[PDB]
């Protein structure tokens, strides 16, 4: 096929035949990495994140609970679970449903860090894609929507079920609570949804200490054939219980009682079990690695560890201090004014609304004084942040209020009397709005020393040299808190967090501080039982937050909601399952993971390979100099559109650091869109297929012959199928002269293309035409050659399928004698995928794909 098109006048360029060998070699190499769809991500590579990625991320159909406390990193984890499944073929379309103010950071979030363009379904959205097609989801691959756009039709949820998703990703999941009498529309269209899609993840940091039946519900969501009865899931997590203590303390280090062994030697269950156990609860020399060993039995014993993940703050180490500067100042007889005749208005106003207005004495005094009213002038908040930054000009603060009017009028009065520039971030801007504001916030280089917030979540912007956060006013929910706080109290940030809150005297902010501070501690800690307290005290704090001025039985409520507080902390971290925290970080197969793919990381087949991709398809490079290149398309584009490319420019890096400290700029590794779409592109048609050159060499005679053939060895199967994992389409570089003998081992490829040279046309087509007939002959002589190339490929990939899918499949059966979480469909699943892979490497053969004539010449 390709000389006949060669011998028809096609000659192609020497850069282009290179790189087609070039990008058939790399593509056959980078498959084969055991750890591909980990590597593209711009994250740091914390090892209980990989180690939850590689588990899930390789599965058929997962089904699991991801929860993680929070700012562990589950929306990274559900990514990186994505990333992979997308990249392998195992998943096409996926639907991330999430509370509505959590849309705008997974569309961040999944862009940014995955290269993930998901398409965010509202209304709006919904309308305009029904003109096209009959189901409205099926015009794109990757969406996002919103729990309360899922549930509001049910002819449109009917549509979001049969639009044949692979992946159906739920972030706070807590909000679906079980209710045996009246199920919300939001339950009923997420349950209806999991039986509809293969893939599940559930994302929720709620411990099912707070609530049994919601998190049985959940689970059998995941599992209903394991998880069919709640009675019996009690007793078994009760049962348990004597478990994981008589584990934590094997871990902590006290030794273990007569009956505490024979109790973990019964859930093992096993006949020779007591030389392991007596060698692990001795502290001998050989102890260390008997435990890793007897918890590694007990893991795969486990009730949930296999469908559930839990990894704490206090098992993951890594998080900043937070410490609390409070900042009392006297209330202005402006706001004194505001608010009596706030309460003349409002004598029938309800005690919660009362509550939470007079948190913000700035929307009380416009609500009287008139819209943009001119209280930044006596507000002293307003004051003291003023001497706060004049006097902190070169570290970069965060300034958070509730409304967007406020943190836009802090912007305006911050300009206009220090000369302070800022950063706004509210919900009013759009997402590439907030990422130049962002960027401006991130240059160490004298960028915006502020960053003006509004209650808008974080979209998972990291903000490195970020340590310093004003909290302008306090949020009406601990819950709302705690997300504040998390926008800088980051896993890897080392530097100590400064939260500051100025607040009034004799008002609901002095009132909610203290309950914050001294009732929860909820500042200078992260608070799992803020939510939890806030429900049972909520109309009684409700009343001292309206009428701060009567403060009987304040202290009281206080060192109520205190010793709650501790007490449901405590009992939290006692109920902590060790054997579960193990299995959800990883233990040393984790660190090693990420190890391995730090290793992998300095690509210098990469750079060269990339540089060589975009001078061929006409990108400009431009090299700053800083790890980071400007990529400009030019006029001798291949393609007028290349995907990933603007008419601006966009800025790209190799490094994992700077692509961090960068979030601006693109990530390119092996598995970024700008690689895999140039791959495609160059080896979609014939480009580079045939042509011919002259080698320069006085130590041959003038005109011999020599043909370089390129031969692909590949078989033909659905991608879901995975056979790229042993097969994938691979070249067999030949060099044959013209008795046929096989030179290739001893000439190098890119030592020998350095000596060929390209022919002008006329001459070239005259030479081709001659050396015809001799070429057809060597051509035969290769058939018989590529043949036993080929077959030994062909029998090393079928007996390494046969190797890695036997082992998988003798793994998950032996979980399953073990263990009630593996599900039918995934042994299936093995045993099918193992027979089709050797079936369709039965069917593989050999093609020419390229071949390059050389004639000798002396001139
Ligand atoms: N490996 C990582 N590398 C870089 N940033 C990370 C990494 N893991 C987490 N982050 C950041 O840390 C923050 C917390 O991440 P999340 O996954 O959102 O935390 P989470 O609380 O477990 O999940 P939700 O859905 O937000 S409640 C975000 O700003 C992430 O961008
Ligand atoms: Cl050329
Ligand atoms: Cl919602
Ligand atoms: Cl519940
Ligand atoms: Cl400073
Ligand atoms: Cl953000
Ligand atoms: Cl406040
Ligand atoms: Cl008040």
């Amino acid at each position: 096929k390709p000389q006949d098109r060669l011998f028809a006048g096609q000659i192609d360029r020497m850069d282009r035949f290179a790189l087609r060998y070039r990008a058939r070699k790399y593509s056959s190499e980078q498959f084969r990495m055991p750890y591909s769809g980990l590597r593209g991500q711009r994250t740091s590579l914390i090892p209980h994140q990989l180690n939850i990625a590689h588990d899930v991320g390789r599965r058929h159909a997962p089904r699991v609970l991801l929860a993680d406390e929070v700012g562990l990193g589950k929306t990274i984890e559900a990514g990186m679970i994505l990333h992979q499944q997308l990249l392998s073929g195992a998943a096409e379309r996926v639907l991330i449903i999430v509370p509505e103010t959590l849309q705008h950071q997974w569309l961040v979030e999944m862009l940014r860090r995955f290269n993930l363009r998901f398409a965010l379904f509202d209304d709006e959205r919904y309308a305009e894609a029904q003109h096209d097609a009959y189901n409205p989801f099926d015009t794109e691959q990757l969406v996002i929507c919103s729990l309360d756009f899922a549930r509001r039709s049910k002819q449109r949820l009917e549509h979001l079920c049969e639009a044949e998703w692979d992946l159906l990703v739920v972030d706070e999941a807590h909000h679906l609570v079980w209710s045996e009498d009246a199920p919300s529309r939001e339950y009923q269209a997420i349950e209806q949804l999991a039986e509809h899609v293969p893939g599940v993840l559930l994302l929720t940091a709620t411990p099912e200490q707070l609530g049994m039946e919601s998190h049985f519900a959940r689970l059998r969501l995941l599992d209903p054939n394991r998880f069919h009865d709640f009675a019996q899931f009690v007793e078994e997590q009760k049962n348990y219980r004597p478990v994981a203590d008589a584990v934590a303390m094997l871990l902590a280090g006290n030794k273990l009682s007569n009956d505490e062994l024979n109790m973990l030697g019964e859930m093992i269950g096993e006949q020779d079990i007591e030389p392991l156990l007596q060698a692990a609860n001795s502290d001998s020399e050989d102890a260390q690695s008997a435990r890793q060993e007897l918890v590694s039995m007990l893991m795969d014993r486990h009730g949930t560890s296999r469908v559930l993940f839990r990894n704490t703050r206090n098992g993951v180490k890594g998080f900043p201090k937070r410490e609390l500067h409070t900042i009392k100042l006297p209330l202005p007889t402006q706001y004194q004014t505001a608010i009596k005749v706030s309460g003349i208005m409002g004598a029938r106003k309800s005690a919660e609304d009362r509550a939470r207005d007079m948190l913000y004495p700035e929307r009380i005094y416009q609500e009287f004084e008139g819209d943009n009213a001119t209280w930044w002038n006596f507000d002293p908040r307003v004051e003291w942040l003023m001497g706060y930054l004049t006097s902190h000009r070169s570290q970069k603060v965060l300034v958070i209020c509730a409304k967007a009017a406020t943190a836009l009028q802090l912007e305006q009065v911050l300009r206009e009397r220090e000369g302070i520039r800022a950063a706004v971030f509210h919900e009013g801007m759009s997402i590439i709005e907030r990422d130049r504001a962002a960027a401006w916030f991130a240059e160490e280089d004298t960028g915006a020393q502020v960053l003006l917030c509004s209650e808008i979540g974080s979209e998972g912007r990291n903000f490195q040299f970020a340590s310093h956060m004003v909290m302008f006013d306090l949020p009406f929910n601990p819950d709302l808190l705690e997300q504040r706080i998390g926008r800088l109290d980051r896993i890897g940030q080392a530097h100590d967090i400064q939260i500051h809150v100025p607040y009034l005297e004799k008002t609901a902010q002095s009132v909610l501080v203290r309950w914050y501070h001294e009732g929860l501690d909820a500042f200078e800690h992260t608070c799992p039982t803020g939510r939890t307290i806030y429900d049972s005290v909520y109309n009684d704090l409700i009343n001292y937050l309206a009428s701060p001025d009567q403060t009987e039985g304040f202290d009281d409520l206080i060192k109520n909601c205190r010793e709650q507080h501790e007490a449901l902390k405590a009992q939290l971290e006692q109920g902590r399952d060790r054997l579960l925290e193990i299995h959800s970080n990883g233990g040393e197969k984790a660190q090693a993971l990420a190890e391995s793919i730090e290793e992998q990381d300095d690509d210098t087949n990469l750079i060269a390979f990339a540089m060589n991709l975009f001078d061929i398809i006409g990108i400009n490079q431009d090299d700053r100099g800083d790890n980071m290149i400007v990529l400009t398309p030019s006029d001798h584009m291949l393609v007028p559109d290349f995907p990933g490319l603007s008419e601006d420019g966009i800025t790209i890096t190799f490094d994992r650091e700077v692509a961090l400290a960068r979030e601006d700029a693109q990530f390119i590794t092996w598995e970024h869109p700008l690689i895999r779409n140039g791959l495609d592109l160059i080896l979609s048609g014939d480009t580079g297929s045939s042509t011919i050159s002259l080698l320069k060499n006085k130590a041959l005679p003038v005109g011999t012959l020599l043909v370089e053939l390129i031969y692909v060895v590949e078989a033909q199967a659905p991608k879901q199928l995975q056979l790229n994992r042993f097969l994938p389409p691979t070249p067999v570089r030949m060099l044959l002269d013209k008795n046929g003998n096989n030179l290739a081992a001893q000439v190098e490829f890119e030592t020998f293309n350095r000596q060929l040279n390209a022919v002008n046309r006329h001459t070239g087509s005259k030479l081709v035409n001659a050396v015809q007939q001799d070429v057809h002959a060597i051509l035969q002589l290769g058939e018989a050659q590529i043949e036993k190339s080929a077959r030994a490929l062909i029998d090393a990939a079928r007996n390494e399928a046969d190797e890695k899918l036997s082992a998988e499949l003798s793994r998950l059966e032996a979980l399953r004698a073990v263990n009630p979480n593996i599900r039918d469909d995934e042994l299936t699943a093995i045993e099918s995928n193992r027979q089709q892979v050797m079936e369709s490497l039965d069917q593989a053969g050999w093609r020419l794909d390229a071949l390059r004539l050389i004639v000798v010449t002396h001139q």
